[PDB]
């Protein structure tokens, strides 16, 4: 669609708690904008880095991929994890598609198809928990739409018997929100990272602000 442009510049914060003025003035001690190949190189050259992806100017442009931060503070047997991931995709796509259909004028079947057909999953290396980020690579909305969906997702987490669905962290749907970049640390005191998982090997597949639509992409927003 002519009214939808993409984004290939990834804005990252370099620590937790970056002051708003430093985001706005782009103080390089705190923030930097990268193309994906430059971001990969920065990570390789700064192995202590703690990077957090965020929208550079959400008032001007706020198209994002649907993403979830799943924070289960428990171990799962491998078979239970695999079954739960499959069920999670069904439950979450059904819930987003219903919301998109009723609140966004969306084509329900296109939300279902786009979300189920292409998503990336990280895995936290902390084996005492079941923590991951999921990005629906081909399902796009605006951040304000995700904020409007926050309570619907909260209610889904409270009604589900799936331990992963119950662990969706809905606090991430907010202005100036961040998602820690795959492969990087949270703080200088914790060495655990999220790793990529097959079949997605490219960093752009793990970024919620990277927008490169094609005919498989589906976009919806509040209407
Ligand atoms: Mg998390
Ligand atoms: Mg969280």
């Amino acid at each position: 669609d002519a009214a939808i442009r993409g984004n290939d510049v990834i804005f990252v914060l370099k620590t937790i708690g970056v002051p708003s003025a430093c985001r706005q003035n782009e103080d390089p001690r705190f923030v930097e904008a990268f193309k994906c190949d430059e971001l990969e190189r920065y990570i390789e050259n700064n192995p202590e880095c703690t990077l957090f992806e965020s929208l550079r100017d959400e008032e001007a442009y706020s198209i994002v991929r649907i993403f979830m931060d799943v924070d289960l503070d428990a171990c799962l047997d491998e078979i239970d994890y695999l079954t739960a991931i499959q069920d999670f995709i069904i439950e979450v796509s059904n819930c987003v598609a219903r919301f998109a259909f009723t609140e966004c004028g969306a084509i329900h079947e296109n939300v279902i198809k786009s979300m189920r057909s292409n998503f990336s999953l990280t895995k936290s290396t902390n084996r005492d928990k079941t923590s991951f980020h999921i990005i629906f690579l081909d399902t796009y909305t605006t951040m304000d739409t995700l904020i409007a969906m926050k309570r619907t997702l909260l209610e889904l987490s409270r009604s589900s018997e799936n331990p992963l669905t119950r662990s969706i962290d809905t606090a991430v749907y907010r202005r100036k929100t961040t998602l820690r970049v795959v492969g990087t640390r949270k703080n200088p005191n914790c060495d655990t990272i999220h790793v990529m998982q097959p079949p997605h090997d490219n960093i752009e597949d793990y970024l919620f602000t990277y927008v490169d639509m094609n005919n498989n992409s589906y976009y919806f927003s509040l209407q």
